[PDB]
RNA sequence: GCCCGGAUGGUGGAAUCGGUAGACACAAGGGAUUAAUCCCUCGGCGCGCGCUGUGCGGGUUCAAGUCCCGCUCCGGGUACCA
């Protein structure tokens, strides 16, 4: 041992020993209790970014504070290879998006290992491989075979230039990301998991979830969105369909003055044949964007149809209006229009002027003052013929019973999620098992067919999928006669839903899980990853382990016990743009930076003088090209600088704006603590402690050493507040290095605080705790050694501080024996010259005693 | 837009259940040492004190960064980025 703390030298010499030990390595070991720490697993991306070292620190901060506690502890690391950026990515480079991938992996798996994460790498799965996707493609047969599968024609973003299907995210201002022709909605029949027939036990086991965050709970409630309502069918003239809508507020019914229906639907269609305009705003309507968020800015914009419901209940004849807000894909396509009570009515009818007609009262009762707004507050119904005076509830009911007694209605739970649409028009995905014959007939690729391979060597003209370009790829034989296989590739979510359980038996070959193996590790325990996942990749992810239970595969109804949603690491991200249109991202590193007095960027130039987009912090990715690679940090530093300097910037739970600045402190405090341990055992073997004989100085001391293991235990698995608990450390170390050590118990308390420290810091910079376990002569390897245990009776305090305010403004602090009455306090408090200041001339009114902590006297 | 969060000194942040605002650090400035270590200073405004101060506006309480009502700005998600 040195006396320069060099990681440099430490760092890898640990990690080597934990790969030849294979300390991390695990197996379904029955002796000791087992603890599944799950970190969400990357995507190959190229380079780590900070926010991954946010995920995978917290992770084996838990898995190492975890194994210390003497559990047995599983830490999975693998690569959720499959997805779009590869494709584009190994164009721009002339590769396969495999060997790009592969290379990607190997990069960052060698980024992972330098920063020493304590993960059991012989468990380490790639999704984009066989021995992997053939699993969910089996699944996904078991699941068709079983009624959970289906075929829908489902909105695409088309480029009609390429004429290619794009993600959202290729969609820049409604133009292709490559060139910028606009971008249209296409119907594509599709493949769908009726998710909705799980959405009761998604929304319901929530409530079970104790040791879940709310924020994903309630943002995972609202977007499960679960109604109680009733569908309304309605006849109109001089059409032979009927029109039928969902409303939670049949309430409001009375006040339908129109129905809007979707662009797609055939009433909109046959009208359409007749009516120019409509034609028109009809296919203006495939400019609508396959996302909700401008399904929901663009303006609303409709036309009416000339067709006339008939109000069932009224008889009233109703316009029917084409709107370019209500889909086909989604429910009926078609609504029920009461402006005077829903904004989005109120506003419609407003521009186009239909009809406003109120019928609930004022909560007061009195008639709805609507010249501005709807009432959308519930309320008793009127001017609504045979149910006026009926409060919401009993007109709910009311008019629902009529329309269901008419035939016309019936009461219907709706959700807002939608079943999940895992068709991706692309090749670098696992290819879907479906299989259609010469017959016309569809069905699962039968089991000997499975895997369905998708091959990794071939020409990326960019537009289409190779699978999709060579006629040879789909022809496949199925009983008997010939088949052409799928070619559309799962949606990536597919691979991330069940990973989880996937490392538990990474290396079986006899099925998709070994359910011993599974049944061992499984539920995780705790389940680490950004808060960006709080609603599709959880609520995928709960589904499917759902669908695994269902399958006989796992036993618990719910997949993780505990769940960490960090907040994501942000950063600046700036884009210009390319001669035509392409969006070029600069990294914040290259972008030379003019900031206000607010300190907020004001100007941005990219190192050819290129005027920058600002785009604001948003998290960290490649897909803006603003992530900090740790990499450079690392070889400066050492992985625990930059590990406990992440672990310290804020809690897990809160979003950070990344700053370079600060990492220094995280350094000198390591080298403050390398020094103390240094300087300590230069000096050799220590007494035992004798623990009856110190001096208060000392007996204080010790009480700080045990309080600070208390907290940082209570911050480390209770709370996740891991930067508190490196403060509280902090200050310890500040204290001990202010503490005598010639004394024999000087010295030994030195060693029994240094013990508890560098086991206290562990979890956060194993490398240098290591090497510093070995120097104290700690028992054996730290890897193993035991979480430190508060003493109780060291952690006694004789005295108390009582805060000191005046009609609530604190004038005066008084240390106080823990047991002192309010009285002597209060006398205590008056001894204190800037209490009295303010007694003088005025009467104590109320006096209020928080015990042992507070005081403030009322006067006046 | 909707849903979820967030906002505290020059900076990141602490304050755990309504009780001390700024713990612990970074930056900066000054000093002791001829890059490294160590001191001191450090929310504002006028002092071994007074007032003020937790994005903005109201409100409840003896007491509010924290709770309630209305907002602003920022981030995450919004179903094909992952
Ligand atoms: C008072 C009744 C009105 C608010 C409205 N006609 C209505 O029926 N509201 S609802 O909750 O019953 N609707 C159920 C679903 O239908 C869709 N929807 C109903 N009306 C509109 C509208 N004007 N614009 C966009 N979407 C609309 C909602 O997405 C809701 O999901
Ligand atoms: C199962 C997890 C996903 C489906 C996917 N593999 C994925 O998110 N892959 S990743 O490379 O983008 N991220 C892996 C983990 O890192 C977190 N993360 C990614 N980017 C950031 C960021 N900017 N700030 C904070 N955290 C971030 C992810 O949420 C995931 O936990
Ligand atoms: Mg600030
Ligand atoms: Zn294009």
């Amino acid at each position: 041992m040195q006396e320069q703390y060099r990681p440099e030298e430490i760092e890898s010499k640990v990690q080597l020993h934990w790969d030849e030990k294979r300390t991390f390595e695990v197996t379904e070991d029955e002796s000791k209790e087992k603890y599944y720490c799950l970190s969400m697993l990357p995507y190959p991306s190229g380079r780590l970014h900070m926010g991954h070292v946010r995920n995978y620190t917290i992770g084996d901060v838990i898995a190492r504070y975890q194994r210390m506690l003497g559990k047995n502890v599983l830490q999975p690391i693998g690569w959720d290879a499959f997805g779009l950026p590869a494709e584009g990515a190994a164009v721009k480079n002339n590769t396969a998006p495999a060997p790009w991938t592969y290379d990607n992996i190997a990069y960052m798996k060698n980024q992972l290992k330098m920063l020493g994460f304590g993960y059991d790498w012989s468990r380490e799965l790639a999704t984009c491989t066989p021995e992997y996707y053939r699993w969910e493609q089996k699944f996904f047969t078991e699941l068709y075979k079983k009624g959970l599968v289906y075929k829908k024609t489902s909105a695409v973003n088309w480029c009609p230039n390429d004429q290619t299907v794009l993600a959202n995210e290729q969609v820049i201002d409604g133009c292709c990301w490559r060139c910028d022709t606009k971008v249209e909605r296409k119907e594509i029949p599709q493949w769908f998991i009726k998710i909705t027939a799980y959405a009761d036990e998604l929304l319901n086991d929530l409530d079970k979830l104790d040791h879940w965050p709310d924020t994903v709970k309630t943002m995972q409630r609202n977007w499960i969105g679960r109604s109680e309502g009733v569908e309304i069918t309605f006849n109109v003239n001089d059409y032979d369909n009927t029109l039928t809508v969902y409303t939670t507020r049949p309430d409001t019914f009375m006040g339908c003055t129109y129905l809007a229906v979707a662009a797609g639907h055939p009433l909109a269609q046959k009208a359409a044949e007749n009516n120019p305009e409509l034609a028109a705003f009809i296919d203006e309507c495939r400019n609508t964007k396959v996302a909700e968020a401008e399904m929901a800015t663009m303006e609303k914009k409709g036309v009416d149809t000339g067709f006339k419901a008939v109000h069932p209940l009224t008889g009233e004849e109703i316009p029917v209006w084409a709107a370019n807000f209500v889909l086909m894909e989604y429910g009926t396509g078609a609504v029920m229009a009461v402006p005077g009570h829903d904004q989005r009515d109120y506003e419609f009818a407003s521009k186009y002027g239909l009809n406003i007609k109120p019928v609930i009262l004022a909560a007061d009762g009195s008639e709805p003052d609507l010249s501005q707004q709807a009432l959308t507050e519930k309320g008793v119904l009127f001017n609504s013929g045979e149910f006026n005076g009926l409060d919401h509830e009993a007109a709910f009911n009311a008019i629902a019973d009529k329309l269901t007694a008419m035939g016309v209605g019936e009461r219907k739970v709706n959700y807002r999620l939608r079943d999940w649409g895992v068709s991706r028009q692309r090749y670098w995905g696992a290819p879907i098992p479906m299989v259609t014959l010469e017959d016309g007939t569809v069905m699962p690729t039968p089991d000997d067919q499975l895997p369905v391979i998708l091959p990794e060597d071939v020409v990326m003209d960019g537009i289409t999928s190779p699978i999709k370009a060579d006629p040879e790829w789909a022809k496949t034989t199925v009983n008997g006669m010939p088949a052409l296989r799928e070619t559309d590739t799962f949606d990536t979510f597919m691979e991330s839903s069940w990973y989880y359980a996937r490392y538990t038996c990474p290396q079986y070959k006899e099925g998709m899980l070994d359910s011993e193996a599974a049944n061992y590790w499984l539920p995780v325990d705790i389940y680490i990853g950004g808060i960006e996942h709080a609603i599709m990749h959880l609520l995928y992810f709960r589904f499917f382990h759902k669908l695994m239970r269902d399958a006989g595969m796992v036993n618990s109804d719910e997949p993780a016990k505990q769940l960490l949603c960090q907040g994501m690491v942000l950063a600046d991200a700036f884009y210009y743009v390319g001669e035509n249109g392409e969006r070029n991202w600069v990294s914040p590193v290259d972008a030379i930076v003019e900031r206000d007095e607010k300190g907020r960027i004001v100007k941005a130039k990219d190192a050819a003088g290129h005027e920058l987009v600002y785009t604001g912090m948003s998290k960290m990715s490649k897909s803006k090209n603003n992530g900090i690679d740790p990499q450079v940090m690392v070889e400066r530093y050492g992985a625990d600088t930059v590990r406990l300097f992440m672990m310290f910037a804020s809690p897990a739970d809160m979003t950070l704006e990344w700053q370079e600045s600060g990492v220094e402190g995280a350094n000198r405090f390591l080298k403050r603590v390398w020094k103390l341990v240094y300087e300590h055992t230069a000096k050799g073997d220590v007494a035992a402690l004798n623990v009856d004989a110190l001096t208060e100085n000392q007996k204080a001391l010790r009480r700080d050493v045990h309080k600070t293991i208390a907290k940082v235990t209570d911050d480390i698995g209770r709370r996740q507040t891991f930067n508190t608990a490196i403060a509280a450390i902090m200050e310890l170390m500040n204290k001990l290095a202010k503490a005598p050590t010639d004394g024999e118990q000087d010295r030994a308390l030195m060693q029994e605080a240094l013990l508890a420290v560098v086991r206290m810091l562990n979890p956060f910079t194993p490398h240098i705790c290591f090497t510093l376990w070995q120097e104290l002569k700690g028992e054996g390897d730290i890897d193993n050694a035991p979480w430190p245990v508060a003493d109780e009776k060291a952690m006694v305090e004789d005295s108390t501080l009582v805060v000191v305010q005046v009609n609530g403004k604190v004038r005066a602090k008084i240390t106080v024996p823990v047991d002192a009455t309010e009285e002597q306090v209060r006398e205590r408090a008056g001894q204190e010259h800037l209490v009295a200041k303010y007694l003088d001339g005025v009467t104590v009114r109320k006096v209020i005693y928080v015990p042992g902590k507070l005081l403030n006297l009322v006067v006046g």
